[PDB]
């Protein structure tokens, strides 16, 4: 069911400044499939406040989008996405600290 959230754990990223790959929009769906199945090693969670620590080869390709709290939609977006429901980035990488709960859906 579509409204059938899982819970993950996720590194966070506040501090390191990361170049990170963007993608063509399918591929990031079928990246979002990809990690809801399997988790998310090799990525970070970036907050949108810390958006600037996150660098791309192309800005008008898509990175994993966390929108909504408590239960979060999983959606490619844009790193300057401005969606107010904005809570940050999944982005492959490996620079972080804390491991943090997080409760996800499939957009």
């Amino acid at each position: 069911h579509h409204m059938s959230s899982k819970q993950f754990k996720i590194l966070v990223n506040e501090d390191y400044q990361v170049n990170v790959p963007s993608l063509p929009i399918r591929d990031v769906l079928q990246e979002i499939k990809y990690c809801y199945r399997n988790g998310f090693e090799g990525y970070v969670f970036v907050p949108e406040y810390c958006r600037d620590l996150v660098d791309c080869d192309r800005k008008d390709h898509y990175v994993i989008g966390v929108l909504g709290n408590g239960v979060s939609d999983l959606k490619p977006v844009l790193l300057t996405e401005p969606s107010v429901m904005l809570q940050g980035f999944i982005v492959r990488s490996g620079s972080g600290s804390v491991l943090e709960d997080f409760d996800l859906k499939i957009a």
